[PDB]
């Protein structure tokens, strides 16, 4: 069952990712570089749960499995996720690429610790697990603060689709540590095949749910 | 024999290395940084090679070179920004278009290195999504791509389609010959691939730049 | 007391990216690139040593103990560091990104070797060694030459900064290779303990003190 649910996976982001392909032949004022993250994101994922199907994404650690391929997955396709919501906050004025790349670090170090505190035993998982959850906070603190006065400075129909896409997103992003912690990497209150689950269904939502809502509400201002 | 070749072929990319420096001396209109592009390609694949002759760039029932794909996943995006900058020379910069070909053959190579790892079906299934990778870089070089070489002018447009077909030549050995050799069908012997993957590298690592930078130098009288 | 050392050396890191933060809420002309470069160096090393704290970012290799975190955190922390040494010679005039790019690709390559050295027995140890070292030569020209002219054609007072900034730098890298060779991992001459304090103390005046040397100068230039 595991296998087949990653397999269905990743035929839905090649769906996804030609979705936004034909999207991007009828731009409607969004620049090609949208277009090419909203289809790195799914392709990306797709080939890492690909991964976990045919059994080469996962390993057993102690008395555990570890699901490596979603690290694999989630430090490329995280940071291009905050790129275009980045983005979308400076749609039709100047680039702060400074801001933008205090949120890729501030992600790929996310990333980074959640996968150490998986391999890491007893206090020391708990340590990693709290460094990257701070990082998830200040990316909070950034998207409803410093990006939010950017989107409102390019005018109030941007900003209420920024505001949109911001909610949006930080509605699946607090899901992914919660997840986390419950499941078998963390307390074990929830089971192996329930985690499953929530790391197929939630992916779908946030790597092409997203870049649908965000890129229709983009084309609508044109 | 192995380790000689490795060392010869290392010895090869350094002088291609200083050839690309003391061309950047006197630069004739070509941008530094095709000039630094064309020095890091062959300095990173000597320094790979240069593993494999010290027999770490390797490991073993079949021996599988993984100095190889740490090479090419910095050597090969960077081979196609200078074929697209070649495109380019003159014009506005498409770098949406460039940043898809690099993310296409970073995909490429890593799918390589996990088929070489793999066994069975599941080979041929990484294998084959990297030579799907392959022919989109294609109909990019010679779609999208060339059509920017032909808005930069007859003279340029020449030179790219030139070194697409020379590049384009080489690169579909590589999968073939990974196929043929011991990583795949095992028709070839370990000797063969050997020296296919140090003459191939050759034209690819250096005579390709020769080549690309030659045209552009020309283009400026 | 290794552990300790690597507890103290975080702590130092958080203190020293809280005090950039705090200096970029009242920039004095200053770009913002330049404070978040002076951030994500402290903490990145600071979480590189956390690990070694926590007994994770070393391994056995037969008889040695190699502490593979610190290439970790020299392979971001190191070009970040020239990246600001290269902002400094291009402050008030055009950037020249190829020469930036050129100073990374060096730096990386450097790191590189010196982890596979460090991984090396016998004489294979000293070819990589001394690869790193070439790249160290290559980057010392670059600083003291090309990147010095760009310095010049910026000004009488940001060419003294940068030649001041570039010589503290300078003198803190050539530490770094000279130290590993009289350590553990090359001739043995030094113990353990010695060459951990060493690589304490020389991280804190290149991954906080470089940074407010440099940042005070340049905010020096906005009065
Ligand atoms: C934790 C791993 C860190 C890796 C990421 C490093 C990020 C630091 C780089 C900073 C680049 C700054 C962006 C360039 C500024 C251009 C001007 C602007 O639009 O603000
Ligand atoms: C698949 C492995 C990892 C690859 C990651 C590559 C990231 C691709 C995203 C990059 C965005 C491109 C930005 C181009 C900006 C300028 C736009 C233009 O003028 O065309
Ligand atoms: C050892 C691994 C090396 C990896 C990094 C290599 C980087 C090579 C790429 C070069 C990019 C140069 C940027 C050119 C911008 C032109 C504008 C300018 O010069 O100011
Ligand atoms: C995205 C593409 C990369 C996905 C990463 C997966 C790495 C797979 C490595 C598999 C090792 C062999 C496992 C086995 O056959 O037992
Ligand atoms: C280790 C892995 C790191 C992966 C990081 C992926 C790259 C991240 C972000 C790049 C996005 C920048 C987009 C700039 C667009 C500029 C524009 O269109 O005006
Ligand atoms: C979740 C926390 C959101 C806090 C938003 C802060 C807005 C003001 C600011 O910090 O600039
Ligand atoms: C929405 C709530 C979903 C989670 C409830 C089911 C938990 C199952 C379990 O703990 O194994
Ligand atoms: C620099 C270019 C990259 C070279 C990297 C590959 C070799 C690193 C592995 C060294 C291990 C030596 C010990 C052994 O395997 O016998
Ligand atoms: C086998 C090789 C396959 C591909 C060759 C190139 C495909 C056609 C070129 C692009 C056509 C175009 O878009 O104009
Ligand atoms: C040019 C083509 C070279 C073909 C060599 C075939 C012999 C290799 C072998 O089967 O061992
Ligand atoms: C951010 C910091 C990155 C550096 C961290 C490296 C830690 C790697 C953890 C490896 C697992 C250790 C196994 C163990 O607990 O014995
Ligand atoms: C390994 C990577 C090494 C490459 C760096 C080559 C140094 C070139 C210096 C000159 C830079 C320039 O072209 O302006
Ligand atoms: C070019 C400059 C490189 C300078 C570096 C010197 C390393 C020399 C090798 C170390 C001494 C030999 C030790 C031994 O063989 O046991
Ligand atoms: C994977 C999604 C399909 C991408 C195909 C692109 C081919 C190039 C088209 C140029 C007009
Ligand atoms: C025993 C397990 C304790 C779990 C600790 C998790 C705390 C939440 C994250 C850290 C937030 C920092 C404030
Ligand atoms: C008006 C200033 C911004 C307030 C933001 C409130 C916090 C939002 C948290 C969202 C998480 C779901
Ligand atoms: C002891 C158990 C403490 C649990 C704390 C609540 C859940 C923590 C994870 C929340 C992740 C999102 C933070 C914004
Ligand atoms: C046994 C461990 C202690 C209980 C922790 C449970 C945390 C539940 C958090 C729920 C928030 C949605
Ligand atoms: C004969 C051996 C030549 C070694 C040259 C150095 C390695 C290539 C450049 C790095
Ligand atoms: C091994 C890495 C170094 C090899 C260098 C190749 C030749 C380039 C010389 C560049 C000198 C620049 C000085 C301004
Ligand atoms: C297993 C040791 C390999 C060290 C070299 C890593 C270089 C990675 C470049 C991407
Ligand atoms: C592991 C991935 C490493 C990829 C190498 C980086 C290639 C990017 C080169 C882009 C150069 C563009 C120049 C613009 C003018
Ligand atoms: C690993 C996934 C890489 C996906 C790149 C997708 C390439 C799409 C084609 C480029 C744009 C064509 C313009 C017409
Ligand atoms: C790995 C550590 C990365 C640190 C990034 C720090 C980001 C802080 C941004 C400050 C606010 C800017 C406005
Ligand atoms: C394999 C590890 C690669 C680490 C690279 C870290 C990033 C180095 C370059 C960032 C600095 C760019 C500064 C541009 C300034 C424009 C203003
Ligand atoms: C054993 C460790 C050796 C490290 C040597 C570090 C370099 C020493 C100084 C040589 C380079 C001088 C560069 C001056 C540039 C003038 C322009
Ligand atoms: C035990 C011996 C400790 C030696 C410390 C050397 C550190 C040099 C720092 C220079 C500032």
């Amino acid at each position: 069952m595991i296998s087949i649910l990653h397999y269905g996976y990743s035929f839905i982001m090649l769906l996804g990712a030609l979705y936004f392909y034909l999207l991007s032949k009828d731009p409607k004022g969004v620049p090609a570089s949208e277009y090419l993250i909203a289809m790195v994101i799914p392709l990306w994922s797709g080939a890492a749960y690909l991964s976990i199907a045919l059994g080469q994404g996962l390993f057993q650690y102690d008395d555990t499995t570890i699901y490596y391929a979603r690290y694999i997955d989630w430090v490329i396709s995280t940071p291009l996720l905050l790129a275009a919501l980045a983005l979308t906050a400076m749609f039709g004025g100047k680039k702060n690429l400074t801001l933008l790349f205090s949120l890729v670090a501030l992600d790929v170090f996310m990333i980074i610790t959640g996968f150490v505190a998986d391999l890491s035993i007893g206090t020391t998982k708990y340590i990693w697990y709290s460094l990257g959850v701070i990082a998830l906070i200040i990316i909070l603190v950034i998207t409803f603060g410093p990006l939010r006065r950017i989107a409102l400075s390019n005018g109030t129909r941007l900003a209420r689709h920024y505001t949109r896409v911001a909610i949006y997103l930080s509605a699946l992003w607090v899901c992914y540590p919660t997840a986390w912690l419950l499941g078998p990497s963390g307390l074990g209150l929830a089971q192996e095949l329930t985690e499953v689950l929530v790391f197929i269904i939630l992916p779908i939502f946030s790597k092409v749910g997203f870049s649908i809502v965000d890129l229709h509400g983009l084309r609508k201002l044109h």
